Formats: structure tokens, C-alpha cells, sequence
């Protein structure tokens, strides 16, 4: 490329894999959102929480794709595997699955940042720090906060607790 | 009639029967609304939910009556039978009865649309699709959503659950 | 389902397949958009044309998913295959590929409408007519218009023609 | 200095050299701008593109000079050599020369960031990442985009192509 400078093929490849992961997470949250919109689940606040995360993860993939082009790399798309589950259980189950998902994205982000350090790519490192690392940390704290509240609520009367959490937090 | 064109006597008759059904549903919801306004029931949000449906069903009957005249048919009114019950039980009982009612209206609408297809009456078909079919589908989804939430809430402590549903959803 | 009425399992299945197709088309347009944003392609108007179609196709999938839930069907997600190409050639090549894509979506929409007629599902039929059929027809006309103009322009001096089309039409 | 802390003499020296480079680039763009303003060149959009970069590079030098003082270093100015050329040829020639210039600035910025890492100077590293590294990457992408378009345009009829690029892009 005429513009490419200090952009290793290893980082280029890893950015394409991260795109696939972010698109995969978007798809998982789309499936999460529409499950809670089922007439036999019917937790609209939980649906809306996950649909907004579907959008967030899609926008993350697009910002990686733009950075890829900005550095003279070449985007390469692969098959997107379907979400891990067809039905997501309770609000508690879904929130647990969401924290697992976000922790894996965060580990991919930390792995890529480590690669950029090993490759001495400060623009990549700054890019991840500015638009992804602190975003993940906040989101994981929020979900941790939610988990603790769901758990406190679904101790003895789970149906009541799930209703109140959706009504009064989400 | 000077204006009548492609309007079968079968469809004319079926529109008059549908009017009677819609007026009957309005009357059922009027009785539902005022029951929840009783001082020994006292669920104002449930009263208001059903009174708004009383109005909706009356407006549906009036839009059928107007279409009847628009096609050169002749409205014919019959006795309106009283609602099926004098007392409607819990919010759960009432919502179950409401979904039964709406499913019967929806089946009358689908039956009439099928007749209009058999009679090749595209204006009638479009009229039902535009102002009734998707309205019913949305309303039945909403009531299904409500049923699921009432059920989740009235598991172990029904009095508390009925209060919270009226307070926080309706 | 408590709400399901006149919704065949055949239509439910076909709506899930249509969702997968619409998501697949969104992915194809995402890949189209970012190719024209490459520093060695650099046709920003073409990038923006395809990125807006990526969004449109995603919103179509979401409106099918919502209708699925509205009828008491159950969304089922499958793997999303990657776009057919990694590099998309000229603006002309890409527009040709886009018309092929849209014609296949349109045929899926016509096939599903035909199924809804065979199943006597007027709500499904009206839903497709209201939110998809005329949208596709307009989009395919526009792309046909674009193809004709690209072709007129890239007769003798293709590089100049591709620049002017991006500058003065897109 | 009373305020100096964790600011190596190596980084101080390298910041002064970077200032000289940024001032040299400003001077190069001033010469580029006024060439395209010649009555026998007369490409006003190209003149304006380069004059704005003259200002940008001067502001970069001033932000380095301010950071130098902020850390307790001492600015040291050297002779500023004249631009490499007196006449800059076509828009294509000039854009090629500009990308070479920016890539050398970018390499100076990456070299200095590497030094700050070797010296464990996180304030310097963050300063370069925040105000220079991503600015360079965007500018080099834009110029790469421009080069590709100039090249597409100046294939067969170069005079026409240079006019249209100045008119419709710049």
C-alpha cells in the first residue's frame, strides 16, 4: 500500500479476527434481545438492554474496519457463526452469558494491545485504549452491578424479582 | 343502489354480523372496565385499560358501518347480547377472557377476508388489512405479554402481584 | 403459543430463512462499503451508497424478527455466510452484483408472499406488501438507473467516468 | 530546572529536532501553495489545500515548543533549510511529494515515541499519541485517497483530469 507504515501483517490479521468477534457479539445480542420480546417471556426492558448492545458491538466492528483502511490494511470477512443458544432462560442466565461474552471481547482487546506493544505500534495501542478498553471496563462493571441486583432479587420469589428488576432498573 | 359495484350480498351480510360482534365486544369491555372500578376491586389501571378497548371496539364498528354505506350496502342492526359474565374475577381472569374475545374477533376478520377473496372483492380485502388485521395482531401480542407478566407475578403472593402489575405496567 | 392464530409452521420457517438472507445481504453491503473506502479505490460516494444499504437490510431483518414474535413464531438464527467476494472491482462490477443481490431478495419476498396466499395468511401478505415489496421495486429501479449511467460513462475513458459518476450522482 | 522531572536530555534534544522538521514541512507547504497560485499553473483548490497544511505544520511546531517548556526543557532553534524544489510540477507530482513528506514526519514521530518508551516517559508518549500520531495517520490516508483519484483521472487526458479534480474534490 502507498500509505502503509509501521502496520504489521500480524496486527492486520488480528484486527480482522477482532472484527469477526465483534460482529459475532452483535449477533448474539440480537438473539438475546428478540428472545426477551417473545410473548411468553415478555421482559421489554431486558429486550431493549440487549438490542442497544447489539448496536454498540456493530459500531465497534465498523470502527475497526475504518481503522484497518486508515492504516493500509485489507479487511477480510469470514463466516459469522450463530449465537451459542436459541433460548436464553431467565434475565439472570442472560446476564451471566453477557458477562462471559464481554470478558472474551475484553481479552481479545488486551491480546491485540499486547501484540501492538510487541510490534511497537503506538497508533494501534492508542486506538484501542481510546475507543475500546475503557468502554469494556465500564460495561463489565455495569453488568456486574446488574448481576448482583438480579441475584439479591431472585432469592426467594424469582418471578416477582425478575419483574421488579426489569421495571425499576432497566 | 346507484353506486354499488362488485359488492356481494354475502359480504354485505357478513359486514353487518361483524358490526354486531364489534359492538358486543365494546359492551364486554365496558362491563370489564366498570368492574375494576368497584370499591371492592379498585384496580384503576385495569379499569382504564379495558375502558380504552371499549372505545376502540366501538370505533371499529363505526368504520365498518361507514364502509358499508360507501359500497352501497345497507346496515342492519340486531339485538346486542349482554357480556358473558357479571363479575370478572382477578386481573388474570379478565386478561384471559379478553384474549379469548380478541381471538374470536380476529377469526371473524379472517373469515370475512377469506369471503372477500372468494368473492374477488379487493377493496374489502384491502380495507380489512389496512384497518383491522394488523391492529388485532398487535393487541393480541400485547395481551399475551401482559398475561405472561401477570402469571410471573401471581405465583406465590397474588395480592401483591396484582397490585404491582396495575401500578408498574398499566 | 397463547397468541398464535393462522400462523403456519411453513411461514414461520420461511420467515427465519428470510431473516438469514437479509442479514446476509447486510453483510455483503458492509463488505462492499469498506472496499470503496480503501485508499487504492477511494470512491467515497460509492462507499456511502453501500453502507446505507447495509443498514437498510439490517433494519429489514429486525422488522421480520418483530413480526415473527408478533405472530407467536419463534426466531431461529443460523450461521451467516461471508460475502461472495473479497474485492469488488469497479463501481460497475459492484452495482451489477448489487442488482443480482436485490433480485434474489425480491424473489424470496415473492416466494414467501405466494406461500402466505397458499396458506391464506392475509396478515403476512399485507405485511410484505406494506414494508418490503414496493421498497425492493424502487431500489431495483434506482440501481438500474445507476447501471445505465455508469455504462454510458465508462465507454471510452473509464477512470474519468467512474470519478464523475461518484462526484455528480452519488 | 525547578520543574523538570523524568525528562531526559535525549528526549529534549529529539523534540528540538522534531520542531525543526515541522517548521521545515510548514515551509515546504508554503512553497507548494504559492506555486499552484502562479498565473501559469492556476489551480486555486490545490493552492488552498497546501496552504492549510502549511498552517497545520506550524501549529504542530508550536505545540511541541509549548510541551518543551512545560517539561522544563529548553528550545533550541536551528537554520531552516529551503524546500527541496522551486517548481512542483503537476497536482500528481505535488501530492506524491506531500505523502513522502508526511511519511517522514510520521517516522520521526514514531522514532520519538520509541525513545520515550525506552526512557519510560509516559507523559511524552501520551502527548504524541493524543496530538500527532492519529493526525498523521488520517492525513496520510486522505492524501492516499487523493493520489488514487488523481491517478484515475490523469490516465488519458491529463489536463482535463487535473481541472476536474481541483474543481470537484478540492
Amino acid at each position: 500500500s502507498q500509505i502503509r507504515q509501521n502496520y504489521s501483517t500480524e496486527v492486520e490479521a488480528a484486527v480482522n479476527r477482532l472484527v469477526n468477534l465483534y460482529l459475532r457479539a452483535s449477533y448474539t445480542y440480537l438473539s438475546l434481545g428478540f428472545y426477551f420480546d417473545r410473548d411468553d417471556v415478555a421482559l421489554e426492558g431486558v429486550c431493549h438492554f440487549f438490542r442497544e448492545l447489539a448496536e454498540e458491538k456493530r459500531e465497534g466492528a465498523e470502527r475497526l474496519l475504518k481503522m484497518q483502511n486508515q492504516r493500509g490494511g485489507r479487511a477480510l470477512f469470514q463466516d459469522l457463526q450463530k449465537p451459542s443458544q436459541d433460548e436464553w432462560g431467565t434475565t439472570l442466565d442472560a446476564m451471566k452469558a453477557a458477562i462471559v461474552l464481554e470478558k472474551s471481547l475484553n481479552q481479545a482487546l488486551l491480546d491485540l494491545h499486547a501484540l501492538g506493544s510487541a510490534q511497537a505500534d503506538p497508533h494501534l495501542c492508542d486506538f484501542l485504549e481510546s475507543h475500546f478498553l475503557d468502554e469494556e471496563v465500564k460495561l463489565i462493571k455495569k453488568m456486574g452491578d446488574h448481576l448482583t441486583n438480579i441475584q439479591r432479587l431472585v432469592g426467594s420469589q424469582a418471578g416477582l424479582g425478575e419483574y421488579l428488576f426489569e421495571r425499576l432498573t432497566l
